């Protein structure tokens, strides 16, 4: 600690000038989670590193509310209900009290907090809001982030579109964009 | 029968000229099934007229292979297997030996002869081939006709595209067109 009014970061050039700066090589993964794409990539790199950390034949989480199959490792919150014939894809996370329909596909996607999901939808490489209420037969794929308390009708196809909070969606979007 | 070498609509002007032509007014439906769109419209007008004709609380066909729900009247071939949680939409037809997945949406669509359908797909206002083999989580909607012995991979979205026989589809199509 030295009083340096505005500042070469932490005075690193001088730190090397007196030659007391050391480096520690890391064998593990490293990436900056600053974007939704980087968010998904960090999740898919970080999930396998938690095998010895937390509680969760692929037995990361297999029988919660019914006989469903998980292709790869995933984080299933114990209070959640998965359904009867869902297929939780590789490297997926699900929050507390989340409800997943009778048959679903959660592929490399994150479901946060209290969310309801219908029957037959596919959530691929995407994120959903906190109190999100998702339709039954929709199709959400690519890097699309859904804000808080959004709702989508049945049979909508959001492909890489970010929606703002409290909005409502009822129409297809086949191109990247933003919904206000 | 009179020998008229070539043509005037079987000589209807003269037929009326001798004044021996009668007409019968029809109270029922009538339309020319010459296009897939007209095919779908004729099906949706003709299905309700068969309530007293053939064998098939909405009890047109309710329990075949599992406890599934039918929203409206539909024609389910007895040899078919519907699944466990399918939702056969209004005015749909299914051919013999057809297999429908655990949860499906057959909405105003026709399935012809031996076809297999995965889990969670949606077939809306469309037709499928004879020996068609449909993927699991696909999404086929709008007026799209699939030829004979076509196959679609998982998670494809065909929106109003007509595919030729024996072809294979593995990529999305968000616009009307033809696949060779």
């Amino acid at each position: 600690l030295d009083r340096i009014p505005p500042i070469e970061k932490e005075i690193f050039p001088a730190m090397a000038a007196e030659g007391q700066l050391y480096a520690f090589n890391l064998e593990g993964f490293w990436m900056d989670v600053g974007q939704p794409k980087d968010y998904i990539l960090g999740m898919t790199k970080f999930i396998p590193s938690l095998v010895h950390g937390n509680r969760e034949t692929e037995a990361v989480e297999h029988q919660r509310g019914g006989r469903f199959t998980v292709i790869g490792a995933s984080l299933i919150d114990p209070s959640a209900k998965i359904g009867d014939g869902a297929v939780i894809g590789p490297y997926a996370s699900i929050g507390a009290n989340c409800v997943i329909g009778e048959s679903c596909r959660i592929d490399n996607a994150a479901i946060l907090e209290n969310s309801k999901v219908g029957k037959g939808t596919m959530v691929s490489r995407s994120i959903v809001g906190w109190n999100n209420r998702i339709g039954s037969w929709c199709h959400i794929k690519d890097i699309s982030v859904l804000g808080d308390d959004v709702e989508v009708k049945d049979g909508v196809i959001l492909i890489g579109t970010k929606v703002l909070p409290n909005k409502d969606v009822g129409e297809h979007r086949f191109e990247p964009g933003i919904i206000m």
